[PDB]
C-alpha cells in the first residue's frame, strides 16, 4: 500500500493516486466480458461498469500500478466498429481537483467531505491503511460509496 511522505506537495493537501480509468468509444459491439479478459492481462479488476446508452464504462483496478499498466497498453485500441480508448478517471474527491492527464488529484484536507475523510482512513484498498489524514502524504484512491463505519 502507498502511504508516503509527500512533503514537497501544497500545505494541507494530500495527494491520491487514481485506481479509476474512464473507458471511451464504447459501442454495443464491446461487452463487459471482453473487456474484463483484456485489462486482467494488467491485473486484478475490482469494478468494471459500461453504460452503452453514454458510449462510456469506468474499470478500477485493485492496484494503482496495474491502472498504470492498463492505461497505457489500452490507451487506443482499434475494436469492431470502434477505438477503445481508456484515460485516466476519478473515483474519488472533487472532480475539479483530478488531474485528468496522470490521474492523480492534490486535493486540500479542507475540500474533503467527512464521508471522503472516512473511506480514506478504512478502504480495504488504498487510503491510509488505518491511519489519520495528515497533510504531505500521498497515497492510492480508496474505495468509496459503503457506509460510514469502523465495526464491519
Amino acid at each position: 500500500r502507498r502511504f508516503e511522505r509527500d512533503p514537497t506537495i501544497p500545505p494541507d493537501s494530500i495527494k491520491v493516486y487514481s485506481r479509476t480509468l474512464f473507458l471511451g468509444g464504447i459501442t454495443r459491439s464491446v461487452r463487459e466480458p471482453v473487456l474484463r479478459s483484456m485489462f486482467e492481462r494488467f491485473g486484478s479488476v475490482q469494478s468494471l461498469i459500461l453504460n452503452h446508452n453514454y458510449r462510456h464504462g469506468f474499470l478500477k483496478m485493485f492496484r494503482r500500478d496495474a491502472a498504470e499498466k492498463a492505461q497505457v497498453a489500452m490507451e487506443n485500441v482499434p475494436f469492431a466498429d470502434t477505438t477503445i480508448r481508456t484515460k485516466w478517471g476519478v473515483g474519488f474527491g472533487p472532480r475539479e481537483c483530478s488531474d485528468f492527464s496522470t490521474g492523480i488529484s492534490v486535493i486540500p484536507i479542507r475540500l474533503l467531505t467527512d464521508a471522503d475523510r472516512t473511506w480514506l482512513v478504512t478502504a480495504e484498498y488504498g487510503g491510509t491503511g488505518g491511519l489519520p489524514i495528515t497533510p504531505g502524504i500521498a497515497l492510492d484512491e480508496p474505495d468509496i460509496e459503503i457506509g460510514l463505519g469502523i465495526s464491519s
